[PDB]
RNA sequence: UUCCCGGGCCUUGUACACACCGCCCGUCACGCCAUGGGAGCGGGCUCUACCCGAAGUCGCCGGGAGCCUACGGGCAGGCG
């Protein structure tokens, strides 16, 4: 038994070091990438599109629009290769997957996805109380 | 003395004048050139309507928040 339990035993690669965040808000998420034998971190940052939730290997994707072509990026979530990700801000989704956004991209969506007060509110008042906290 | 040939004088018509064995016209054939049309093909300029929209000035907001304050202000920022 425990057919689960033994799988999810099989994770030494959850990762608890990443921030929290939903559909509709826009982050920036540093990744290791090649480019020839050398290393770099490349970042990449634009709407999260959607989140797919399967416990380890969940994984999130990431549209943006780059020198006039929109790009998605599909980044597992525990994934090794993640060295960072921000929150550049927050935003209020409405509903769990925003692909509808493709096909507008443009003024139209600022509108449709504006800002999460919520969530900011409580991220600054989390950033004061941490900052506070921790000294004395 | 009507007719054929040549000739003389006057006259008349002429686009002939190396002068009627003159001049000249239009198709057709050939060569060269330029040009119209032509299923269309390419390009330039332009107009109309609608979508998206940089930078920017202008206008409204500056609030569940920021910063400075000379705080019933200004700034970042947001929207048009
Ligand atoms: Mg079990
Ligand atoms: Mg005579
Ligand atoms: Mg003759
Ligand atoms: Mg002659
Ligand atoms: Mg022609
Ligand atoms: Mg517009």
């Amino acid at each position: 038994n425990r057919g689960a339990l033994i799988k999810l035993v099989e994770s030494r690669y959850v990762r608890t070091d990443l921030p929290e965040f939903r559909p509709g808000d826009t982050v920036r998420v540093s990744y290791k990438v090649k480019e020839g034998n050398r290393t770099r971190i490349q970042d990449f940052e634009g709407i999260v599109i959607r989140i797919r939730r399967n416990g380890f290997n969940t994984t999130f994707t990431v549209r943006k629009v780059s020198y006039g072509v929109g790009v998605e990026r599909i980044f597992p979530l525990h994934s090794p290769l993640i060295q960072k990700i921000d929150i550049v801000q927050r935003g209020r989704a409405r509903r769990a997957k925003l692909y509808f956004i493709r096909n507008l991209s443009d003024r139209e969506i600022r509108r449709k996805l504006r800002a999460d007060r919520k969530r900011i509110d409580q991220d600054r008042a989390a950033e004061r109380a941490a900052k506070e906290e921790a000294q004395k």
